[PDB]
């Protein structure tokens, strides 16, 4: 099935793999803002990035939002964008607004590649198809509003999350057909 598409200066890719083993300018984490040590993506990123990443997260948080930015530390990225799942807001709203914020931050920081997990999936509030719709909506809106910005956006799906992979790939194929 489809795993990559180009929309003007934006390249969209779906990859089966480990988010924490990516090389990209930015890797996106997904956390409970009060405790970054739980959840499959968060635990993987924290293990790979190392203890100094948690220290910087905590220090930055104490100085203070939907995205908190740290260095990559032992990840092969320059920055980590930590999406903060604040408990008091509806999850679909957080997903949409955090995606928009991440993509704008890419322009702010001269980012050429950003790798996301299957953001917004694996909870009880958002259907996988809904998460895919939201994410693709925001990436395509971004491309329409910032046509000049060259960016590779990759969604990295855990290799055994086959249903999630199918949902993202189906959404890609639909978007590609709409655009052709």
């Amino acid at each position: 099935s489809m795993n990559a598409m180009v929309v003007n200066n934006l390249t969209l890719q779906i990859v089966q793999g480990h988010i924490e083993w990516q090389t990209a300018d930015v890797i996106v984490n997904s956390v409970n803002p009060h405790d970054i040590t739980v959840g499959p993506v968060a635990k993987s990123i924290l293990q790979q990035a190392g203890v100094e990443m948690k220290s910087e997260f905590l220090a930055t948080k104490a100085k203070q939002q939907l995205v908190l930015v740290t260095k990559g530390f032992n990840l092969f990225c320059k920055y980590i964008y930590h999406v903060l799942w604040h408990s008091e807001f509806p999850k679909p709203q957080i997903l949409k607004h955090a995606m928009k914020e991440c993509l704008e931050k890419c322009i702010e920081q001269n980012i050429t590649s950003i790798s996301f997990p299957a953001l917004g999936t694996g909870n009880m509030e958002i259907k996988k198809e809904t998460a895919a719709e939201i994410l693709f909506d925001e990436v395509l809106t971004f491309a329409k509003d910032h046509v000049k910005h060259q960016l590779t956006v990759k969604f990295v799906i855990f290799p055994t999350d086959l249903e999630i992979y199918k949902a993202f790939s189906s959404e890609m194929a639909k978007r590609s057909k709409m655009l052709s």
